[PDB]
């Protein structure tokens, strides 16, 4: 498993990664727009975050093959473990060609369907991201579009990943890992929400009280 | 896998040869009929439009299995990595087993059944392509006969491949991929289909927006 | 696979090996007599019509083990190679265990029934024949016997072949092929409607018709 | 349940009438020309030999429209108690609409796709009959086509009914009539087959023999 | 439900009488011989056993159909209300009709399969019984039959009822009932193991010495 | 829904009572024996404790038939709206019947099998009671009975209910409640787990948190 | 697969031996008692009944775990191959435990429990013997306790084998062959039963017939 | 398998020891509390009961990762194969990871969902405990959740196990380890219903009666 957070949140990122096993952490537009901090200032604030470790994404914004490879020796130069999200679009997937040859990883990101994504992984990317949130928000099935892609991986593609993205609650995410994705990305709120919870705390008060009855304190 | 387009629109061919992982072209003689030419220079030019590189595949026209291994013969002349499609019919699988013997690779081809396709496949045929979308459209099952043709090769004939062809929507050709087809080809239009979507595209603009409202521009 | 046909017509034999790839032919009491040839006769004449190979069956007439053994032997001298059929009997049991310590190899025959056919099996048998169409016919579920029957074998006595036998329609030697039959033996109809299809012959028919509307001729 | 005899055989009508619940005989072409009688003979001595009773089904023979509607007048100038065949082709949609304006009752035949059948039930016809063992035979699955058009019969046309046709099997026609079908005909073979079985026929020996042994009679 | 005792044994069936809600006694050929007394003895004195009341069956011995119906007549003048077992074979169907005609109430007995039991029902039997564990312990699946009955007739026949019947363990009954059985016949060993338990038994003996603990007695 | 509790504990069931909407209290001779009052001063004060309403179920102490109707006369004679509990073994059969002709309600209860109590509906018991989780101690499958008599009830006896009892957790009551059942009684213990839970407490808790942070105050 | 006869017929034995592939015979104290012949009798006859080979098996009758341990030493002492089977009772495990230290083989018997029979694999028994037909007859699922016991010794014991015994029907012992139990003991009835059919029967009286028409004789 | 006892009974562990083959014992806080002995005399106690052997489990108090490392160091001090149990906590995530560091064991505990129980592996906790129990009582599906768990381990990191806990009944235990759950820990009362049985019970007097009448003793 690679576990990553979704996130340009820098504090919460050197909070939460003494917490979990965090593989790095991914970026995407968006995510980087909200952080106001450009990118050449994120990724290495990130990696120093991680405890001057840990692999990182960031996404291309040029719209042709050539303009995205150009991107991608751009983004490889801010930070050394640096994985090149590229859009599975026609230019996209010329794009990823190219950066196989070339030997730059890349993740095939903005997948909203599985043989889109199955595609990408055969024209060289490592990881292949599937939107879950945005495909159950725009009435699809989110869950079954990663069953899917991660059964055209395991058949037709297996050097490359999973790497589910786009989380609204723990459920979806579970649901991705029962689904046998070796990699995830989870944004702040769905990662607290996995390791919080009323019904632990409940049974820790509870073991401290049964403990404090016996022995006059709540310490071994 | 091999990814292969069903075409004989040799500048399509190089157009998507550098968006998809291409293995090569089929052609079937309806196909080559569209194209209005003769095989001989046909298969040169797919050639070139590849890359100088790839698998085609051919058919025979002849009635006899004398006649289809002489149109075997002929076929694979014209160029070196060339597969023949066999119809499989009482004197095509006759043909499947002489070219057998003779080391030419065959296709078994105009399948509509999965026994029939497993027949093929004994008889000496690295390739079986049942055609999904004609057994669809006459009142059958295309996938269900894929999913039994793909056990079959599976169980009884593990060395053949199913090559899933002929294909309406991005959806067939999908569960032809779920059900473990080892080869699949295309037609340009559902090809096309896999890798344009507007809910994609709209992410690609969202992504833009917010980049260009927190940095003032819509470059890295 | 190993697939036989279920004849003692010797000309159809000829006819179908070089359309089939045959692993040879099975016999039984009532396909002999409706030929009207002696085995001694008959056996050798369908070796000869498969090219002087393959592995033929035919079936002991006695009904004690000791007469079953003697059979065997009478067989053998007719065909050395040839596996011996013998009914799954209390008697036939007996003359399994005989034969499997003589080195006879014998195919337990006339198998209505999953346990039946794993006893011949364990006895010795290389080959289990249950009667698929018959029971069918007698109110009974001929695949599920097959389907229990193969599971039977692959758990307790996975050295030993199903042979499914007793067919009226493709549709039950598909079945039987599905649930993973590694042998099997037509009748001559139901063989010859595997590779018999309208809508195949059709759309060699289109193929012609295109291919000489393009080029004035239907050859390479 | 409505349950018919496929055939022209009119002593085995006279014979099996006796035995059987029948509504009624079902002809089609190749049945009447294999009995040599003409429809005009045939059909009363059929009516004779149910005793005077039950529904006769014979097929047009015409190829356009009109011509079946004449065909259709002809056929119930014959005889009382007859529904019209007619094939679910383009032109016998035509005719089935037709005859429905008409007031004549018609069965759509030559069915070989759920979709199919249900047009013609829609169009007017009182039952649609499959094809079921010609499916079976073609490569398809006679069986789910007859689920799937029960379905459509169920759901859509309510007030037709499923006439399932074409059996080499008893298990063909018990997988029919456990899918719901309210008609079908059946063949002299396998109707006989129904209802004859070693099993039944060892019970009433053993019972025979146990009231022998008790009583010293095998009668009441 | 109507709950039946298979059995010609007179002080079990008083016996049991005023344990179990019985609808009355099932007999067949093997059973009245067991028990050596004829059926114009036994019949009255099942009848009396019962307490006065109650439905008998017993079955017909003749092989033709008319002598089935001189035996059904014979039967009836012993118990004027019983129901006549017949054979569901030919002759036996031929009788099931002329009984039908005739308004002497019929069960279509010795049957092996669900198709040839729906016959039966059709020919006017108001019961059909399935011999369940016979179908088990020649290599069929006696529940799967019962399942297939019982939908036939839910389908095709739903005035007559299945009568199952043929038990060597509580688990096929149990079965047979879940499976929507309106009627049932059980053997007195299979009967008595419903409601002999070790479990009920030593809850009974938990409860008595709990109560006995607080109370010194087990009395109300 | 009838809703019981499973007590001699009057204290609890007064509290409990403004709390559920109780049905009424269950009895068996561990439950009397664990409250040491004897039923005849037990069971006017559980009816005081649920606020003078609700059914009372108590159960028969004699071994024989005759023994357990004069109990159900006691048993009657203490208080009015009280179902007799009866152990559905040979005695207890027919001790129901005789209770059915004599119109005193009761309840076959250690119920270990799905048949068993069945029998005990068709003998007249009103409702049946499978005691789960004993049957889930001994190395069987408690909700499977259940599922197995509610079927059976369903089918067989649909003026009977299955009374669910013997729980040791919430997870037993919820399958047999989702399995159909349409009373159950519960002990305390399970009873008061359904309405208390951490997760509900800290949702409670979290909008008094929010309510005040908004408008200075923890009310309306 | 090892088959075993359950049985103290040393003279059945002796007749099966050359009929069925036995790998011995299993005993237990009523099977003993039956039989009339005490061990240090019976079990030398056996083993000379199965052609002086094969693996016996026969059970403790201590209480205590060291008496058990006694019982096993003597049984072993009377006969080489021998398996001593021991009751998965509080006592029982003890003496496996002590047995698996001391190096006798054992079997764990009397199990009506998946987990019961998986801790009896745990202690050290090389088998567990469930028993089948005495959980079905006590109104439990006798197959579904078997499939849950070799689940158990698959995933947690898989160097221990299900030994499946006590059968009333072919059935229950096919359904625990398809289980997957690596080893089953049969009872006389049952095993005959397996090899006995009407329907197998007729189909040798009818190859006999037709070879009889051809041929002039009914011998090869 | 690894069983374990889920107490602080040392007498009860003494006892129980001799008869199933237990790996060990786990203590949590109120296990502990219930037994009135502080752990530096309670582990050496367990340890002696066991035999001078097995593995122990004892849980941190402390609430801050710092100081639940401070306690680990403490508890394996006490005595040496002892597995830490660390809440899955945000404290307790970032503990296990300092702990994986230093080569302390650790379980995760108090796992009331999948995921968390997955992130405690991830982060190096060798055993993963689902209070099974605590979520069916919460209106959870515990054996769901322990199915979920034992997926994502499988899946993600195969090197950790379920360590199955919190149970109130022999049923959810079973659950547990048809689940595959590697292993468990049962509260003395369920472990001892696994091996306590009215039907092993009555099977065992069974077999001294019949033994008793044959021979004149109960002994071998
Ligand atoms: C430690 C996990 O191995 C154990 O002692 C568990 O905490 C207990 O089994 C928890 O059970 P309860 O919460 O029901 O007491
Ligand atoms: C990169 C993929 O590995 C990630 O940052 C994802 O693209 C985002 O999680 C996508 O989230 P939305 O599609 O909901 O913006
Ligand atoms: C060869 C098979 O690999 C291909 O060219 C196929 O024949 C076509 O896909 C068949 O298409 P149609 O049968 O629908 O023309
Ligand atoms: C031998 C088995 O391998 C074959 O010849 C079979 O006996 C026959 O196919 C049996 O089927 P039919 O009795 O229906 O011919
Ligand atoms: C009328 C109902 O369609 C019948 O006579 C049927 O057409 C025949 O059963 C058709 O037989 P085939 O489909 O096997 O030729
Ligand atoms: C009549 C059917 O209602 C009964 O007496 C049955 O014929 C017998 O139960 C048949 O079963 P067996 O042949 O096993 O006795
Ligand atoms: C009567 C049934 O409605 C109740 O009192 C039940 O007997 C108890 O629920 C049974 O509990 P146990 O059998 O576990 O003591
Ligand atoms: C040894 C294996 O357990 C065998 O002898 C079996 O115990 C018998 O099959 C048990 O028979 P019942 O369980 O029917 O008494």
């Amino acid at each position: 498993m690679e576990l990553y957070l979704d996130t340009s949140d820098v504090a919460a990122v050197k909070k939460l990664a003494r917490i979990f096993p965090l593989a790095g952490v991914t970026t995407n537009p968006s995510i980087v727009a909200a952080g106001k901090t450009p990118l050449d200032e994120l990724l290495p604030a990130l990696h120093d975050a991680l405890g001057g470790k840990g692999r990182l994404f960031a996404q291309v914004m040029a719209t042709t093959a050539e303009g995205m490879v150009e991107d991608a020796r751009k983004l490889r130069a801010i930070i050394n473990d640096l994985v090149v999200k590229v859009p599975v679009t026609v230019e996209g997937l010329a794009a990823i060609k190219m950066l196989k040859a070339e030997g730059i990883p890349t993740l095939g990101t903005a997948v909203y369907g599985a043989a889109q994504g199955m595609l990408s992984a055969l024209a060289g990317a490592e990881y292949v991201a599937p939107y879950v949130n945005r495909v159950d928000a725009q009435g699809g099935d989110g869950i079954q579009t990663v069953i899917e892609l991660q059964q055209l991986l395991t058949l037709h593609a297996p050097q490359s990943k999973v790497l589910a993205a786009s989380f609204k609650t723990p459920r979806q995410a579970l649901d991705c890992l029962l689904a046998g994705c070796e990699s995830i990305t989870l944004p702040l709120d769905v990662a607290q929400q996995f390791i919080t919870s009323p019904a632990v705390d409940a049974a820790i008060v509870k073991f401290e009280q049964d403990w404090q009855g016996a022995f006059g304190r709540t310490s071994i």
